């Protein structure tokens, strides 16, 4: 990386023309030039970049993807004052945390909230309890209570939580992935509540994102659960709504994912404090705060001068209200095989495949199996190029030889090949992604996003 | 098609700016303006475009993919009056022929030949059994005397074919498929010399078409067998070469397999006759073919008067003579499953895998059998889009269906389902090539063709 | 190597050996020839093992099936019964017992489906299918169900399916047309729709198979199931007082069950064929000679006419020939298997909702030709790390092994066309896999897989 | 089981009238009925029948099976006094350790020796080093130095091992799984001097166990490296031969894995107390261990006053020299993962598809992998029965329904069955032999 300059890397959907603004205040004060990239797939060209040695100075990203990245020292160590940690909202710290270092300054918040018809209904309920009695009087008039997105577990999630579900328990800086709690007495009771809601025809297993959103701009449905980024669509529609805290369950919260974009400093920077100072005293102030809300906004931010003048507004004052009762999203890469098990269980439970103590327990179990996430691999490349695939990826010939000569079978040699791979080197640094690429096999590539 | 008007779709590697100038003449004469165009990949175009009803009037082309066109009765038969057949040399004729009717106008002919380094080597050798004792004169020098592709099987065939090996019999004008002689005793007697020859480290089995090109046009080695599409980067590269007839074995001549160039018409065209009238009378003249040669030379020509003139040319004289000497390569669709057998005997042969009995024994079997084709594809296609694959080529949902439903386990379904399309349409009209690009997976599409 | 001048004859098990061994001492106290009968476990699958060979027995007893496979590998001798002997045994047997315009084998005993009905729970029995969900109703406040059947193999579901014009494989000149099937037109929907609604109107279960509804008529739990001669007899140890009749009309229309014929044939490399249709002919195909094999078990219905309208003074054995009359003639031909797998995978999920009626029929009109998939289960018969030593004790040679593995990379590939290729020089069905996998020590798996024929 | 009666479980192939002679001796002095009984495969019924609390009193095995055993507590701990331990050799009382417990009593003693045609070679050389000389000699009459079966790696190993191999640390008394020993420096040395061996036509690599045994008891070679079960084939042969030390490599001995025929008792018998008093006073004596010598051959033994008096036979005494200068064979599960590496290791060197190196190194990452022998138990099992096997096994409906929720594809879901499976049990209680015979697949039980 060149020395003595900063360049910043932020999502084309963010307010990137703003963020460059705050580098020119920034720029006329020390003569350091700032140029800000949206580039795409950056954060999977990050890590790639970066392992090298290059890439940009400044990330800018959700702090999910954070952790895999300090797994592999690509993100460097941040020491804010003890004061300028007092400026921002606590929460947010334990979203950028790794091993119990920093390694990044959260920026905004973002949670699921609940959006109702203002028209249709002009007090939403604070309680899941009343929403099957307020169902069937609407139902008179052709319209339903609630509708939202069934098919994807970060929407029914706030409520298998709120009773005491979590996906990896977190003591001492670290997520054990070995204690999952979507078995505990607390998801069983809430998954068991979303279920009864399709048992007594309140909802319909099939509702999806679409279908939902459909429902609700359409003015059909009373309420729905979304994040701020589809308040732009309801907008758009003729429907006067308003957003609010999601309702209790058993009298405690539903606790949403929280998601925290964050702005990460590059391990390879020679200019690791001269970008700190551009994030600390430029960007997260109040001042350059606003100028890339102005381009395109922030929802809520985790700064707290500036989220109360923005919480003037109720819809993102109800985000943080959320995100405040909500639980961080957690920034190793399990999480991916938590996705899939317990998709497959809220699938499993709203359509009569499973009990809801069947689907739970299994979830329990896949969890912490990563097995699924290997096969899905091993489908998504032509097995023509199997063995291509995983010598691009970085594995040595030594271990693929070691595989050849006592397994047998070309589908079972490949699985152990994959799986010692992923042994040796974590996720997620885009390297399955990368790979593919470099073959010729983009059009795979893409698909494996999916 | 538009009526009135001639389009002509001729390969890149072409020389289409003559031929478009033999086509502007032909407007000067006729007001029937001629577009000269060479998109890629035609060979595969063509009969997708061609069974909707639409394409070029004209296809220029190798003779052994018109047997598939022809198959599906997408080209026209042409019936030229006796007078006009005595202008071009018989066995062009036996090319375009199929099911007795002839489907196509021959051009050009192309037949590999000894190549031969007059520097290292001033007289080549006439028979193949002289070659190991002048390669043990030229490795005390550091060269050697012969270096040829040894992983495709068309270069080895001259050899295997010159004392009785033949692939499909042909007789009376019809390829008798129950009839296959790569397991008789000239085969074995052609194939063991080629083998013996890696056995005495004459040759090595893992040189290929790159290698051998290389060593010739470097000066390593004295000898090769290529065909005429090799000579222009003989010419750009610092050897002074030959061009001669191949070496006999046992007494009788190497039979290369001949290519014929040709130029069929579309059976959708409405202006067949148009069509017939600039190929017989404007483009198979001594002009006209002249033109077309000054602008990339065709090789050896089909039409008597003006090969004649070109085999002033000892390059080209050879060349004619090497395919008068071996056999028209069949333009039946059986062709495919043929070369595949015969590559696997002589990589499993040179290599030691197999015996020669043993490797000729089983490509005789496995030389009628597709099977092996259908399998290939299975693993050229992801699994995770096989259903979209065989959806896009045409195979409808009650087939997909009745297979899922009888049909356990996956890759018993996937070979399935491709079976029965086969039974519906026959190869090769390019329709799994198409399907590929057309979701987006070049990659794999390219890497079959391979 | 056979024994000349001499008559060696095998028949199964059930069947009264006993009594078919008399008339051929009786045939040898006129001939000085002795026949030895032979009633071997498995002989259906012994008989092509040691007949290809050109041995075995001279005269084969069989359902009529089981012989066009046997006649196509050239097996068995034609035979030319005189027209006058012809015309004593009763028409359609004939068609029963012929393979490409030739008769094979002599037509012995008839045997099909019929409706058995409790005459304490049921005085009348219904002669309409239509007439059955009413009564279904009554009998379910009382704690009973209509009717039980086996809805598991599609050969006591078919006489439905065929009612209303269902037909496997049309039947002209002298082949069947394997490009003709009848299991997706018009009549096969309406008589498969009809019986899905009665088991989504609760009125059957789709899990009811032999043994379930065998129990629930012999205990008296239900007032009518559908079953050949072949189960009277468990009927009549229990206390159930039973009665056979015609199986009801569906739309105005006969059902159509499967008719099969127990058949003699002569073994093709037999030196004593004449002396096999001089036996058959005038010693067995008489009113004593089936007498006596009558005598020991019953043979049901019987193909010569003369003794049949002396067994039908039994209204049992009347229902089913019947029953047998307005059906059709199992096909002899061994696209047959794929028919069953086919038809029996559509029944099934139609059944129990996997598939709508029009897709499960639509698939089986395909499938019904297809034998793929009864070489993928052989494959999954055998553990594969058995596989090379079970296709060498089949009979494949090693150049054919051999030149598969060459060109076919995955494990499975090669082992479907390890068997496509070794089904195209042998023909289906001699039994070949059953012996193989016995010789290795495989019973377990010999057995898993006739546990499904 | 039943109480105030022996009953002891032994293999057909040892003395088990004479056995039962002493157990009869023993019925005089106590009133205790003994029945000694050698069922088929007992190696594999006693697990079975125990985990119900029936089987016999006493199992007679080799010491390698009862780690397995001890695993699952099938077997009393047992706490001889000093004074009893002090009259056998020591290292025997290693091999019936586990957990730092002791689990049977040690009996016999077996390892590999040096047989040589002593009309051939009257010395045999005391150096691996010598043999390419040698085997030049006497290839100059037809015949070659040195034959034995180089498939298998139980018989290559002791030279691999001399200068420094070894299978898994001992440390006081559990083995370290994370710690094997075939890719260092002595390992390489090892298996470097057999494959050179083989590069100068000392031996070939495809000799196998009926090769090496054909070729010296037809007198065509002059040494062969085999245990005490093959002397009686040589006896009947005209050889006439001699049994000495393993030659040593690099100056340091050649070290055979030794195995121990060994006693151990029923957890869940309530006649311990009586099997110990047999076992102890009765069986492991010098009277008691001749009258099943008498009957069978016992080879070497573990008490040291009955040994010294059958050491007096020069066969005798060199099996166990080669026994004390080798080590004791690892009673863990582990070691099927490690033989099957090693085999693979071995053949693959000494037919040049792979460096010695390369192989060791191979073999060290799939010595601690199990999932080659997962896949080999799916291909030993028709794959229609696949589910029903893994019922019978004994896995949860909740663990098969586990994997069937998210794995799509059918071999994918029996191999993370089986593997999860093998998480929650472990190795080897003859379950996979068990389950097989009640599903009537004994072609596959045997097969395997």
């Amino acid at each position: 990386i060149e020395e003595g300059k900063l360049v910043i890397w932020i999502n084309g959907d963010k307010g990137y023309n703003g963020l460059a603004e705050v580098g020119k205040k920034f720029e006329k004060d020390t003569g350091i030039k700032v140029t800000v990239e949206h580039p795409d797939k950056l954060e999977e060209k990050f890590p790639q970049v970066a392992a090298t040695g290059d890439g940009p100075d400044i990330i800018f990203w959700a702090h999910d993807r954070f952790g895999g990245y300090a797994q592999s020292g690509l993100l460097a160590e941040i020491t804010p004052a003890a004061a300028f940690q007092d400026k921002l909202y606590p929460f947010t710290w334990d979203a950028v945390r790794y091993n119990g270092k920093l390694i990044a300054y959260p920026i905004a918040v973002e949670a699921l909230s609940l959006i109702y018809n203002k028209d249709l209904l002009p007090n939403p309920p604070k309680t899941w309890e009343e929403i099957p009695a307020l169902d069937k009087e609407l139902k008179a008039k052709g319209k339903s209570a609630l509708m939202f997105n069934l098919q994807e577990p970060y929407f029914t999630w706030p409520l298998i939580a709120a009773d005491g579900g979590y996906a990896f328990k977190y003591a001492a800086g670290k997520y054990d992935i070995k204690d999952v709690g979507v078995d505990n007495a607390g998801a069983k009771a809430g998954l068991t509540f979303l279920v009864d809601l399709i048992k007594n025809k309140h909802m319909n297993a099939d509702t999806d994102y679409s279908i939902a959103e459909a429902a609700f701009n359409k003015g059909e449905t009373a309420m729905t659960i979304n994040g701020p980024w589809a308040w732009s669509n309801i907008d758009t529609s003729a429907v006067n709504y308003g957003v609010t805290v999601l309702p209790t369950f058993k009298g405690q919260p539903s606790k949403p994912f929280v998601g925290v974009l964050s702005a990460g400093i590059n391990a390879a920077s020679p200019n690791k404090e001269l970008a700190k100072e551009f994030l600390e005293n430029y960007l997260l102030t109040d001042e350059g705060l606003e100028a890339v809300n102005k381009d395109k906004p922030l929802g809520a931010v985790a700064l707290k001068s500036y989220e109360e003048e923005l919480a003037k507004d109720p819809r993102i004052a109800a985000t943080m209200e959320n995100a405040q009762k909500g639980e961080i999203m957690p920034n190793i890469p399990q999480m991916s095989a938590f996705w899939y098990a317990v998709r497959t269980a809220v699938i499993n439970a709203a359509s009569g495949r499973q009990t809801v103590d069947a689907a739970l327990a299994a979830a329990q179990t896949n969890a912490a199996r990563a097995a699924a996430q290997l096969y899905d691999v091993m489908d998504a490349v032509p097995a023509r190029r199997w063995k291509e695939f995983v010598r691009t990826l970085g594995l040595r010939e030594a271990e693929i030889e070691a595989v050849e000569v006592e397994i047998g079978r070309f589908r079972d040699q490949q699985y152990e090949m994959l799986k010692r791979w992923r042994q040796q080197q974590p996720a997620g640094l885009g390297a399955i992604y990368a790979a593919l690429e470099r073959m010729g096999l983009e059009g795979c590539a893409e698909d494996l996003r999916s």
